[PDB]
């Protein structure tokens, strides 16, 4: 086919985008030339673990925010590919909340099967994307770190897949320049063992704080302190872990909270989340948003409204994840291919405004993942992407919510049914708190 | 003047470039318009300390490599402005090896005096510099993080001052993904107290290894271990500090050397240096070199030979430093202003080749700083920058060498005379090992 496409990033989303085109071709259609650029030496994005921190071996910002002993925080059943099942990949049932290495193996399995590795240029950082009015094409400039060469190439469309949980939001507190312990962001957190026998303040009250706390807890930290800005997380933590209102300052050794309280602290971890940052785009192409279920300026959450030859995959906040990226990649594919022509700019705006109105109505966690599910439904209904039971995927989310509330440290110890196959997942061979080994090999025997 | 100049960065180099222009104007010349861009909230470069690590508050790679308790490692007398003396800044003699905050105050003071702040756009990262063949102008694209806007602007010349000790060289050793302590690069080193009562592996044998060990030692580390790749540093270290051949792998808790030895380690600090990295340049403009006294492709060490309307300040390795940047900035100024016209491309090449042949001749630390002083001498002779006594600066380095050999932990306790004023620096009020407070106010009272 005539056109040429650039895919930025080879994590879940970039992988999904390649997989969609490969599926079209398998079903016998003529597809566009495809070039995918990836700065790391392998695919999988967040899921590709690294010991590195800050800046990688080439000087690019280190991308992955993942740590030793990370395991899935939601049911694997909620993120199964509708076109490549857990049954198929592993050839047997496994429990509901696999470690990192395990879900990494599984996402790679689909793209190894699909043969799409050949499209990817690894160890290549994307530096600039420019749209040229005269030719109606994009110029993509990249740095190949294998050859140490900077070069560019022209493309008829561009799909951005570079993630939005990699560039840290890192607020400052009074005294950080005097504190003698380590200060780091959740993004920098690697092995919980570095904190065995220590007192660790975790600043913030979301998924980052919840899990990094647990890992420090699980691996012997003397004591834990979470501070919240708005409201407490609210779970019943173990004995040596307590919650209090915000940090307000720190000194050579101590932390002070709005409590009036205060104590000795050895390390501070900022679990204050991330920013959407696209250093390779100018203001004509660059999405500016806070983290949320509905960023503005994206038709069907995917098409950039000022230049609809540019697409974004996976830039919403994530209740659903892998199968959301699929539904987005299938939709992007079909517009690029001519199968779903775009409406007028006014029409896109009116649609996008109606989704945002509904977003702002949203109050409870249940209302939120359901909304995201209605979004996914609408996308998969437009595409030969296989439909699956979204209302039951939400009930699975509901269950998970209850398990977390019942007991924060044992939610991972439960099991759920695949919406793709029907099978119930078997209980894991070891309780969470005792499963100290994070390796694939030990999870599967 | 008709022309417009961009200065990239506002550390010592950027500061020196502005100051050079300011000086000419003060003596009555018409000067170009100047725009200087700086990604941090304030000037000073390495010398502007931050507690931050990896990526700053805006997503930009954090720039400074400086830690708590850093002091000058060479005689202040070797880095004094020939146009702005230590007497004039501080109003009174002071010792020879000032703490960071103290040299920071001193470099700002020249530029506060000069009134050149008004030329700087702070909190602005340079993304891209392109040369347009049609206009013979550069387009500079930047991101203003105050307004969150990306915009560009056209310049007749560009002076790059973004440094080369900020992007870390970070080799991998077998086992790093399995070790449970902190691994970090010298660039990420902040407060030595994070390592009180610990055993610390320091990988490397140069200025970073020397001085980061010494701070870990001075603030109460249990034990130190340096490993070298080529040759030992060879200084007499305290009892709990020992040197040995290179690291070769690591496990859950331990380090293994070529010794065949091995022991328990809590943290690893890669003191392996830095890479010249310019993400905002294509290959037509982009210097590529290892760290050394004579990079190729720079006429007089400063004019980019493939496009001589683009200049680099201070990209050499640094024995001299602040007065080298001034000699360079003064030279750049004069070429930009038309005072010193350039020879042909062939003659630049022959001249640079002659400097590289001599660079290769160099064996002893003395031959090296003498070569850099021959370099600086040839630069300052071309310009109204005030000549100063290089032979005598060299002798002050020689004295410095011997004191470090004599005793690595007390070289900071000596004093030397100013080549600018003649005055002998008084002994400091506290010996190094005991002066635990790094503050300007404590150093000055
Ligand atoms: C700590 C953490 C834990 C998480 N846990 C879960 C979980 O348990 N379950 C779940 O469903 N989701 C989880 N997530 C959600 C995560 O966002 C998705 O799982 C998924 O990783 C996002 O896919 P992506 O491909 O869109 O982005 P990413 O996985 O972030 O991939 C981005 C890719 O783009 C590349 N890239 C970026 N910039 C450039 C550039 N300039 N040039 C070249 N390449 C570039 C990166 O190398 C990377 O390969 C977690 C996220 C984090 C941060
Ligand atoms: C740990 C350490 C200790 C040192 N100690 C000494 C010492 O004791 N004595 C001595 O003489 N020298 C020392 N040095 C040497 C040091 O390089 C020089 O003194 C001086 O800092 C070099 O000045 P510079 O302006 O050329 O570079 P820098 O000080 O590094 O300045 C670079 C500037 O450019 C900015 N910049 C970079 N990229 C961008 C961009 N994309 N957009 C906008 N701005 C950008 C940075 O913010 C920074 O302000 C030390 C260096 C290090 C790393
Ligand atoms: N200054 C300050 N003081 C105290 N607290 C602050 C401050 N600034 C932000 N925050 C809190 O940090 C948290 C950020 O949460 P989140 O965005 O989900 O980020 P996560 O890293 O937890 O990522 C979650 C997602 O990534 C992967 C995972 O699966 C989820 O999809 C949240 O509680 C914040 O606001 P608030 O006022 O605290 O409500
Ligand atoms: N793979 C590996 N294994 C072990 N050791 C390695 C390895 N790779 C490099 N190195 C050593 O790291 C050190 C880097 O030296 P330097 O360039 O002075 O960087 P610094 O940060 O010390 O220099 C700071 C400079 O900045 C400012 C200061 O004033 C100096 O001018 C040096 O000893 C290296 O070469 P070698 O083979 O080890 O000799």
């Amino acid at each position: 086919m005539a056109t040429r496409i650039a895919i930025l990033g080879a994590g879940p989303s970039g992988m999904a985008q390649l997989r969609a085109f490969q599926s079209a071709q398998e079903k016998g259609a003529e597809i566009p030339e495809l070039v995918c650029f990836e700065k790391q030496a392998d695919w999988g994005g967040q899921w590709n673990y690294t010991w590195r921190t800050g800046l990688d071996e080439n000087g690019e910002p280190v991308h992955s925010s993942m740590y030793r002993y990370l395991w899935s925080n939601g049911p694997k059943e909620c993120l199964e590919f509708a076109d490549y099942t857990f049954d198929e990949h592993f050839g047997k049932p496994i429990a509901s909340y696999p470690p990192r290495e395990v879900l990494w193996d599984y996402i790679k399995g689909r793209v190894e099967k699909a043969g799409v590795r050949k499209y990817i240029r690894f160890n290549t950082a994307v530096r600039h994307v420019e749209f040229n009015e005269d030719s109606q094409t994009f110029t993509v400039t990249v740095q190949d770190h294998t050859t140490d060469t900077i070069y560019s190439a022209a493309f008829d469309y561009v799909v951005c897949c570079t993630g939005h949980f990699s560039t840290p939001y890192v607020p400052e507190f009074e005294g950080f320049e005097k504190f003698g312990g380590r200060i780091l962001h959740a993004h920098d957190f690697r092995d919980a063992l570095e904190f065995k026998d220590k007192t660790v303040l975790l600043v913030g009250s979301s998924y980052s704080a919840e899990d990094i706390g647990s890992q420090c807890y699980k691996y012997g930290a003397k004591k834990l302190i979470s501070c919240y800005r708005t409201a407490p997380m609210g779970y019943k933590w173990p004995e040596n872990w307590d919650e209090r209102p915000n940090l307000v300052r720190v000194d050579t050794e101590n932390a002070y909270f709005a409590d009036g309280s205060s104590e000795k602290v050895d390390a501070i971890i900022l679990c204050t989340g991330y920013i959407h940052h696209f250093p390779f785009l100018n203001d004509d192409l660059r999405l500016v948003t806070n983290n949320r279920l509905w960023p503005l300026n994206l038709y069907k959450g995917v098409v950039w409204e000022d230049n609809p030859k540019f697409f974004y995959i996976g830039m919403q906040d994530q209740w659903y994840s892998f199968n959301m990226f699929d539904a987005q990649a299938w939709y992007a594919r079909d517009v690029i291919m001519g199968r779903l022509p775009l409406p007028s700019k006014e029409e896109m705006k009116a649609d996008s405004m109606a989704w945002r109105e509904k977003e702002l109505t949203l109050v409870t966690a249940e209302e939120m993942y359901t909304y995201q599910g209605d979004y996914i439904q609408n996308l998969i209904d437009m595409t030969d992407y296989p439909s699956f039971d979204i209302p039951a995927t939400n009930k699975t989310f509901l269950e998970w919510k209850h398990h977390k509330k019942e007991n924060i440290m044992t939610f991972r110890d439960h099991s759920y049914r695949s919406l793709m196959t029907g099978t119930m997942a078997p209980k894991h061979h070891t309780p969470w708190i005792d499963a100290l080994d994070d390796s694939l090999e030990a999870y599967l025997s």
